[PDB]
RNA sequence: CAGGUCUCUCGUCCGG
RNA sequence: GCCCGGACGAGAGAC
């Protein structure tokens, strides 16, 4: 992905819009029971903990356009994964105004808590306002379609979100994409059949984890892997990936049957975005906050993966690759040990820089013991061993706990690490119960026990 | 009062 | 006891 102008936003007719400059996020009663290496991130320029110009740091991440052009191994990649997805029939019709709006087996409703992005964002206009989940009354949203259109242009903004030193000091905030409500409402319109044929079907036919319950699908996961695995993350995802992609994911819907809509991805490929005062424009690059966000870095995922093996593997048989990926993140197997470092040297010819999963320096063999799938270890349960547990680190839970976005939640909040934290076994988890009851407001908090989170577990197969 | 697209779970409240 | 559904809030995760 790559910027090709930014300029005054007054030059162009679009409003100034100015976001909050103030974390929400206040130190937690456990801040220091418990100890973390994470802040809240920068939001502002004007930030001390900042050694570096902000703005440059943010938009540091579009690093150009590689490729452009759908190569030979790309088309072979496109054939296999969209054949994959054939044997799901997925249903191809546009879904009525109704359900884009209001939700539909395997499409959830739109967020009526999030914003309605441009132009309603600088009209004081809310999605509140539009939307009736009672009434499920689209006439009003009708009405704002024929008037304003589609292909508006996305709010930048920056996410308010912990985050390690290095990319505090270094000004590595993440920034999210703010759809507007219009083609929210168009994209669901044309693509929601395949958002929702995705969330029902999380696994290796898909290759995609949105849908999944980690709790659940961990035991799924090692029998519908082959023998050896590899993994990965990306660094800069969203924006590294180059035009050549999105006609590849273009080429895939047509050959599932989304053919007549394809021209929505073009205007995924190529973007207009409104930051503060400035005004911008993107090629490539996925516009991170737009629908279908997670559905489409998974797919491009699935191609990015078959591509490489067919580049590094001469007489690779995709058929015995099994992949699961969410975005960037993917765990993936094959019937005989492949190589990491190789793959991700080929995938920097495409523009991309792949990383271990763990955002670790250095690829190691994978294993059941050291891979890990959304931050999450896997470990037989020991009774149990068909059962697998989703083991989340301590470390990871602890810099949670430590912070909060309002003291009212402290019951919710850290019930919730709970359901993670157990995972870890009795002995760990009781060491939890006890460092959370050591100050006065733990002891106030029902807990679960261990015991019964372990019955819950176990009934739940 | 400002800050996207989603998935999962938990919690509160209301239903069949 | 067991299902199932709705509204709102939170946490985690991907971008
Ligand atoms: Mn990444
Ligand atoms: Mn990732
Ligand atoms: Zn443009």
């Amino acid at each position: 992905g790559e910027i090709q102008w930014m300029r005054p936003s007054k030059e162009v007719g679009y409003p100034i819009i100015n976001a909050p400059s103030k974390t929400k996020l206040e130190p937690s009663a456990f801040h220091y029971v418990f100890e973390g290496v994470k802040e809240p991130a920068v939001l502002t320029k004007n930030d001390p903990r900042l050694k570096t110009d902000f703005e440059e740091a943010i938009f540091s991440k579009y690093v150009g356009n590689k490729i452009t052009e759908v190569d030979e191994y790309m088309k072979e990649a496109v054939d296999h994964y969209a054949g994959q997805l054939m044997s799901l029939d997925i249903n191809t019709e546009q879904m009525c105004l109704e359900d884009a709006m209001y939700g539909t087996d395997g499409l959830e409703a739109l967020d009526l808590s999030t914003s309605a992005g441009y132009p309603y964002v600088a009209m004081g206009k809310k999605k509140r306002d539009i939307l009736n989940k009672q009434t499920r009354d689209t006439k009003e949203m009708q009405k704002l379609l024929d008037t304003y259109g589609i292909n508006l242009p996305l709010v930048t903004y920056v996410k308010d979100e912990l985050r390690s030193k290095t990319k505090v000091e270094q000004g590595k905030s993440r920034l999210i994409e703010a759809s507007s409500l219009n083609d929210s409402v168009a994209m669901r319109m044309a693509f929601g059949n395949l958002y929702a044929a995705f969330h029902k079907n999380p696994g290796v036919i898909t290759g995609s984890a949105v849908g999944c319950d980690p709790d659940l699908f961990w035991s799924k996961i090692p029998v519908l892997m082959e023998e050896k695995l590899f993994a990965f993350d990306y660094t800069g995802y969203d924006a590294s990936l180059s035009p050549a992609w999105f006609e590849a994911l273009k080429m895939v819907l047509e050959k599932i049957g989304f053919g007549d809509r394809v021209d929505y991805i073009d205007y995924l490929n190529h973007s207009h975005h409104l930051y503060k005062n400035k005004t911008y424009c993107v090629k490539g690059g996925m516009p991170s906050g737009c629908s279908g966000t997670s559905i489409f870095n998974s797919m491009i995922n699935n191609l990015i993966i078959r591509t490489l093996l067919l580049k590094t593997y001469k007489g690779i048989d995709l058929d015995h690759l099994k992949m699961i990926a969410y975005g960037d993140d993917v765990i993936a197997s094959y019937p005989h040990e492949v190589d990491a470092s190789l793959l991700a040297q080929s995938g920097k010819d495409y523009g991309l820089t792949m990383t271990p999963a763990d955002k670790s320096a250095t690829f190691e063999t994978v294993t059941w013991e050291n891979v890990t799938f959304l931050k999450r270890f896997f470990r037989a349960d020991e009774k149990y061993p068909f059962l697998i547990h989703p083991v989340m680190p301590m470390k990871e839970i602890h810099e949670s706990i430590r912070w909060t976005k309002d003291p009212r939640n402290t019951q919710d909040h850290v019930r919730s690490l709970c359901l993670l934290a157990w995972h870890n076994g009795e002995e760990e988890y009781n060491k939890f119960l006890a460092k959370i009851r050591s100050v006065p407001i733990g002891r106030a908090l029902d807990l679960p026990e261990y015991s019964t989170l372990y019955r819950r577990w176990l009934d739940s197969f």
